[PDB]
């Protein structure tokens, strides 16, 4: 019921209204979501409703690994990957658009972590 | 101007459904004022405005002469009127589905939902 980790998940991993989904999108979003001090190396935005993402914690997800959940359907996502090595802003990013399953961690029915290491079929 | 697009959302967009049963349809139809007279068939899409609009763009394909089919499945709830009276209160059966949807777009914006479309 403390919303802190859930809102943190949203800040870092949720954008219902993307524009472009190219490197410029990634570079502006990583800045707007304050993920640039230091440059976050890999960060994926999910483009769907809070309700549908939350449903991965319940009806619309399967157990994955010890504690994660995998979605039962694909989600629109944009993965921003840091380029150029240096961890100090300004931060340059490559942007990878995808429609794929996502793996998250849930706590008390809410998304609290995004598994950036998951490789979807 | 936004009129037909907003009208499309009023009748067919709900990012935050609960229940998705007869009660959901009966409250939503009333809330969206689709009850004077009772609308016979009406589908609510449970996804973002952006993703639905994308059916008019990259996440859709041409369908028929004037329509668009989504390239992926959407969570939907179809409300089908029952009881036989066009007057409030309007009663509904709910059908939850995860399916392709067909819409009409105008200039990149969704303006109608094809209730007659039968998805694989
Ligand atoms: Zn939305
Ligand atoms: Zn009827």
């Amino acid at each position: 019921q403390d919303n802190y980790r859930y809102i943190k998940f949203l800040t870092q991993h949720y954008d219902a209204k993307p524009t472009g989904r190219d490197y410029r999108y990634c570079e502006s979003m990583m800045k707007k979501r304050k993920l640039t001090s230091p440059c976050k190396e890999v960060n994926t935005f999910i483009h769907d409703t809070k309700n549908n993402i939350k449903a991965i914690c319940g009806e619309n997800g399967n157990p994955y690994g010890v504690n994660f959940r995998i979605s039962n359907s694909r989600f629109q996502v944009t993965t921003c990957t840091h380029k150029g090595g240096s961890p100090r802003p300004p931060c340059q990013y490559n942007a990878f658009k995808d429609f794929r399953y996502i793996v998250i961690a849930c706590e008390d029915g809410w998304p609290v972590h995004f598994d950036e290491s998951f490789i979807s079929p």
